[PDB]
């Protein structure tokens, strides 16, 4: 893993010839489902992760992660949510990661029961990187710099992420805190805030502006100075944009006024955006700089080795065509 | 079981301040207090063991409640949590009796993983024993599926009073964070309004619409959003995050909106200056206005000699106000 995420993606791209980003947001309906089936069947893909090479590479528990489904239950009792949180994650890797471009994780989704979750996290950074498949941390991090640097330690050295996600409306000076790191000469990618996909985005988003420009528009253009005065690129990261999969006017403008600029669009599937729409309002033949966040509808799947499948071609297909 | 509303009124009824303490422990905090204690016979840490509510946080109490000779030796993999944990604890002990609130800032307790988490959880815990009021600042914004599960880990789990949100990507997000429609709990947050980064103008100020600049706009969408959500008939309420710094905007801010909770950070470590800032952002009922004040405390080698100063001084610039 010695080379910046700008490279890191286009080889990938070059290799498996598509966008999609494989986003995964286990909730606690997830995790119990998950137990439940496996419960029910032999615990057939516990077994299936337990196969895998490099599960025997992650950090944290393995003591545990390692040991017998059946014994787990039987003598384990207080380890068996994070088993079950953590072998949900191993197993939609497995069955997906051949299909994705990047694996996005939310962060809110590893939190909610306090820190059995983060070490579940961990592990899964920890897998990602083995398996050498580019990573965002989806975590919408904002504060002042002295603050903000704990979140650069935990996103960038803790958990190996090569991204994360940024809401700059406090000023983009914390990106000098969070892409770069002074100490020790490291830069970083992020994606920062353009156009969300709730349906309420627009009230600050665009009916905020200077003088003819939407604030969209203003965050973006801050944003790329930000990366220049970084010299981001030159050191092979960067700083995109998340502009959502529902925002057809917006992913148009973007795309018009910063053309070689890295866009992440959550909001296909489970909110309903327009594939097709998005994905040529924001083509770009590199096309790692249109990455596609597909979460719910896959991991919600009942075969997501399948669903990924479904939209690897989807996506192909609207690639192919946009040539 | 009131709502922060009614917490916050009666705690400044009991202590009269409006002093809202940080706990904010860095990396360098947690070893000075580690160096520290080991150099003057763990003074601080035996105080600590000798206090009722530690025997009532959730989280490896067994090993915190061991001697630092017994942790050293035979719990090494547990040093950090332990020092961690009791540094906490020494801070609120030494200051408690002069903080309204307590706020900690999320971003401190998740750098090392897992570990600073269970830290939170005890700290919180804590707090919730002495009755505290608490916030836990963490700036949250997401879609309201996924923000759901902050709801849960802030509300629920550590069962705090009330957080930080940034309401950027909109205001409906409000609705899953302030708001259980499924078990009618009602929370309370504060907003992001302007903040006390020194390019804080780039969209706070720089941005506007009709004849506003963009933190009045917000706001006033945070407020249609809390009367929407009728949190302040549940005694809860959306407050405003409005630096210590910004004097001008704490001026319009508390003459337009005269009755608004707001969160002030910035004194101290950032500089701000706490008479102007008490001054323009005043209300009689002072808890209206929360002093946020966390490096200047935590970082100060004599930290209840810092709490007591700026109790005083704020309780004499609030006389000032009468
Ligand atoms: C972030 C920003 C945004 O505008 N929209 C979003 O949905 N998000 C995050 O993206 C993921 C969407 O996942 P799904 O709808 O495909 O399940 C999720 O992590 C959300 O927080
Ligand atoms: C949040 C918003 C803001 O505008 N300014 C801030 O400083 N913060 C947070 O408040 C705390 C300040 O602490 P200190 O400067 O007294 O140490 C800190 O948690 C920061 O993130």
């Amino acid at each position: 893993g010695s080379m910046g995420f700008k490279v890191k993606l286009e080889k990938r791209r070059n290799a498996i010839n598509t966008c999609l980003c494989i986003g995964l947001d286990p909730d606690e309906k997830d995790i119990e489902n998950f137990m439940k089936n496996e419960k029910e069947n032999n615990y057939n893909n516990i077994k299936k992760n337990l196969k895998e090479k490099y599960i025997n590479n992650v950090s944290i528990k393995k003591d545990i992660l390692l040991k017998a489904p059946d014994n787990i239950i039987r003598e384990e009792k207080s380890e068996e949510f994070f088993y079950f949180f953590n072998h949900f994650c191993f197993y939609i890797i497995n069955e997906t990661n051949k299909y994705a471009l990047t694996f996005k994780m939310n962060f809110a989704f590893y939190i909610p029961y306090g820190s059995v979750g983060i070490d579940v996290l961990k592990n899964v950074f920890d897998y990602l990187y083995e398996l050498n498949i580019p990573t965002i941390l989806d975590m919408k991090i904002n504060d002042i710099g002295n603050t903000v640097k704990n979140y650069r330690k935990f996103i960038f050295e803790y958990l190996k992420s090569d991204s994360c996600t940024v809401n700059i409306y406090m000023g983009t000076n914390m990106l000098k805190d969070i892409c770069y790191d002074e100490e020790k000469n490291k830069y970083y990618s992020a994606f920062v805030l353009v156009k969300t996909t709730n349906p309420d985005s627009a009230i600050f988003q665009k009916n905020l502006s200077l003088d003819n420009k939407q604030a969209y528009v203003i965050m973006a253009q801050e944003a790329l100075n930000m990366s220049s005065y970084l010299n981001l690129e030159q050191n092979n990261e960067f700083i995109g944009f998340v502009v959502g999969a529902n925002s057809y006017d917006e992913m148009n403008y973007i795309r018009t006024y910063f053309p070689n600029c890295y866009i992440l669009s959550p909001g296909i599937g489970a909110q309903n955006g327009d594939l097709h729409k998005t994905l040529t309002n924001g083509y770009h033949k590199s096309y790692e700089k249109i990455l596609i966040n597909i979460g719910r509808a896959i991991t919600k799947n009942p075969y997501p080795q399948k669903a990924a499948q479904m939209y690897y071609d989807q996506i192909n297909a609207i690639l192919k065509q946009n040539m």
